[PDB]
């Protein structure tokens, strides 16, 4: 048993939830939250921008030390940095961005990154800003991870939607 609350059970291993991902963090403090990050980490907008308000700009001043270190991430790729006050770690995870001609089928190989974790609380990579779709997106991840993975989604129609079609 977890403190997850609220949530659609989906699937033996993903459940999805009507919130904000930043509040749903605030309020768990999960092991793990996954950042919908770019391979540059820089968390200018969308969920990444989001939580890294939420740390007060932590998580960019620790981001750019990452990649002042490291270089960029791969599209598809991830890394574990701090959770700061919203979580233990946050899981970066880079999808395709379709408004930028990234391949799609890179989706898969992002969410595959979820598998290392045993439970996480996570977005919907490549959907909003990254142009996906997120119908799409959702069925990826339901095939692709066996962990347990906790999606928030802030958008309430997006949400009834993803509902009333999931399959
Ligand atoms: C990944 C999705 C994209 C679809 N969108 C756009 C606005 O709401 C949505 O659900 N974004 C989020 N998902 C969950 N919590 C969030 N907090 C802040 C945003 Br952005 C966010
Ligand atoms: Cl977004």
């Amino acid at each position: 048993v977890n403190s997850f609350s609220g949530y659609l059970k989906l699937t033996d291993n993903v459940y999805i939830k009507n919130a904000d991902i930043v509040e749903e963090a605030k309020k768990v403090k999960p092991t793990v939250v996954v950042n919908a990050a770019n391979v540059y980490l820089k968390h200018g907008g969308g969920v990444a921008g989001a939580l890294n308000k939420a740390t007060n700009n932590a998580m960019q001043v620790e981001s750019d030390d990452y990649i002042a270190t490291n270089g960029p991430l791969k599209v598809g790729g991830s890394c574990v940095l701090s959770g700061h006050n919203l979580a233990k770690h946050c899981l970066h995870v880079v999808g395709p961005n379709v408004n930028k001609g990234e391949d799609i089928q890179l989706l898969k190989s992002a969410y595959e990154n979820f598998n290392q974790h045993e439970v996480l609380l996570a977005p919907l990579l490549s959907a909003g800003i990254f142009g996906a779709d997120p119908i799409h997106s959702l069925r990826v991840c339901v095939d692709t991870v066996r962990t347990n993975v906790y999606l928030a989604v802030f958008d309430k129609n997006l949400y009834d939607k993803l509902v009333s079609s999931f399959l």
